[PDB]
């Protein structure tokens, strides 16, 4: 019944405001000429951007580490609100969060990033692209990928009550290693993309297959993880905040 | 035909979930250290012991809760029978003759999956009883658990899964020697297909593994001998048990 899934929709879109503070809507307000962000563009720029003596590349990492740990509370607050979940095995819940929660991190980076950079810190800076890609050379192409993805992913246009749907079917796989209790499993998410499909419907018609086009986008934000461990596995060889190391672990 | 014996192969494995809810790939995950967030309680003595009623003589207390689910057992298995290809079928005593004399062999090897060195899952793994808790109890029940551990570190060197445990479980259910059997040849004729089923199947969940096919066969000895042991030992002390320990054996 399309009702229920309408429902389903408003749902997810009001926990999902209530969970995350900085919305797509309002980043984009933002990057537009619509309300003012220190923008850094070299590191000039990046310490009176402060407003010291004397690696930068290590506290945006890690800068970068901890809205990881901030975002992890709200992603699980979120989730709790998706209908089936707390009355799952709290083993798939855990599951479930463990190879959700960056790729849903990468999802909601996108909609703070355009083409020259991206927002950091609830809107207050605005790093750009180019001076990320001329950190210190373990890093420094960190986040070329994640803008890669940004781009392609923007260009669909979902606005934050598409985004709401989008997460919950990311969380809701029945692919994940770990997975005990599938079934339940599937059969929320089946009903997730019953809800999706039609939000895709009313709110974007000039979009021919804009559903699958975004299915098909969880490859590349798949990806995105897979390369940034593999990337993670250069650093402690070669040459990071608690939360993470028990996500990462057993995490293929 | 090959391929047959695979698919009599799914049939059995499909029925073994739907029919036991503990499984031995979840019963490991628990003991193992895999489910990193739900945790069972260890009941190592006395003390552990009932500050853990809050959580899943007390010679008695462990001993009926053994029995009621050993009497809950035996609807899951009466219950498995009856997906095993021409078990319907069959004669409808020798049907219960069989489930007479097997129900107690099966419940033991399925016991092994909720075993370790250490002790046994209990209560949907929500608990945990130490061996050596077990061997200090009460009684004569201080050994009442004694030989099913031992058979269980055997049985578990096996190294099986529920695909190839639930063959095994349908081997022992068309045995072909019990004593309530006459119409007996059409239960060897299920048996002989099981068995080639469960031979192919170990072919090819365990290459390593040599003649495990017969050391399996043979842990049916030291399986019966379990609980013929037993009930020698329930002589020296639930209604659905007693029938089933009519003079068995
Ligand atoms: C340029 N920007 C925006 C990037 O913001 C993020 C980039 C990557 C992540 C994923 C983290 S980083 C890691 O190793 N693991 C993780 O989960 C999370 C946020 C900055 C810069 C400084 C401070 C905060 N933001
Ligand atoms: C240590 N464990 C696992 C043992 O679980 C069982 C042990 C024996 C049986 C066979 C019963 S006992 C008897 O005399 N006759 C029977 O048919 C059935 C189950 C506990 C401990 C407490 C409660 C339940 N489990």
């Amino acid at each position: 019944e399309s009702a229920d899934l309408r429902a389903l929709a408003k749902h997810l879109y009001d926990s999902y405001i209530k969970s995350f503070p900085l919305t797509k809507a309002k980043a984009r307000a933002i990057l537009t000429g619509k309300t003012s962000p220190f923008v850094i563009y070299d590191m000039n720029s990046l310490m009176m951007g402060e407003d010291t003596p004397l690696e930068v590349a290590i506290r945006i990492f890690q800068g970068c580490q901890f809205r990881s740990v901030e975002a992890v509370q709200e992603i699980t607050e979120y989730a709790k609100s998706i209908p089936g979940f707390v009355n799952l095995d709290l083993n798939d819940q855990v599951t479930l969060l463990k190879y959700g929660v960056h790729e849903i991190i990468y999802t909601m980076l996108a909609s703070l990033m355009n083409k020259d950079g991206v927002l950091i810190s609830e809107g207050q800076g605005f790093m750009t692209r180019e001076f990320l890609k001329s950190l210190a050379k373990p890093f420094g192409d960190f986040m070329e990928p994640k803008f890669e993805f940004a781009v392609k992913f923007n260009a669909l246009e979902l606005d934050d009550s598409d985004l709401a749907i989008f997460i919950a079917v990311i969380i809701l796989s029945g692919d994940r290693p770990g997975l005990l209790n599938v079934k339940p499993i599937e059969d929320i998410q089946d009903n997730l993309l019953q809800a999706l499909e039609l939000q895709l419907k009313l709110n974007h018609p000039e979009s021919s297959q804009l559903f699958a086009k975004l299915l098909q986008k969880m490859t590349d934000l798949r990806q995105i993880v897979t390369e940034h461990v593999q990337l993670l596995q250069v650093i402690k060889k070669t040459e990071l905040h608690p939360l993470l190391q028990e996500i990462y672990k057993d995490l293929y």
